[PDB]
């Protein structure tokens, strides 16, 4: 177990076949959490579910260019739940990301970011328990 925030080194960047796996808690009162693809200053791809925005679950999705956040890809679709154990699975395609909560397929994001060898932290956030974070090749 790990501290949040947390970030995971992606030496390289990232590269079809890679798989990311994210093990935590969510906490019992929690708000937000954040996934965060880095390439430098900008975000590739921020993954952001919101317990409540306007007392409703939402997954927010979206990328940072030059520091500023751009076209939101938002999702009703909510597998996380206040207090329990979860696990996110980023996989990375040629076209896109694509994720999958708990086994089920969550998502996918275009990549908007296209220098993938340049996408080289993932930035772990919000109101989690933080058990492992790892990826292999598939
Ligand atoms: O609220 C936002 C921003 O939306 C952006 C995506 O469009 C980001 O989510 C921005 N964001 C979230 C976090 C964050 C999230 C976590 F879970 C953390 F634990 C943490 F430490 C930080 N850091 N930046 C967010 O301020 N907006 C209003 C409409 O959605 C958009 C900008 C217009």
């Amino acid at each position: 177990p790990l501290i949040v925030p947390y970030n995971l080194p992606l030496p390289g960047g990232v590269v079809p076949r890679m798989l990311i796996t994210i093990l935590g808690t969510v906490k019992p009162n929690a708000n937000r959490i954040a996934l965060d693809f880095q390439r430098g200053n900008d975000v590739a791809f921020h993954f952001n579910p919101r317990f409540n925005e306007n007392n409703r679950r939402v997954i927010v999705c979206n990328t940072k260019l030059d520091n500023n956040w751009g076209r939101e890809e938002r999702q009703s679709v909510f597998p996380f739940e206040s207090g329990k154990p979860f696990k996110i699975q980023v996989l990375v395609e040629p076209d896109h990301f694509k994720v999958a909560v708990n086994d089920a397929h969550l998502l996918q994001y275009n990549h908007r970011v296209k220098k993938l060898n340049e996408i080289s932290k993932l930035g772990i956030s919000g109101d989690i328990d933080l058990t492992s974070a790892s990826y292999t090749m598939i």
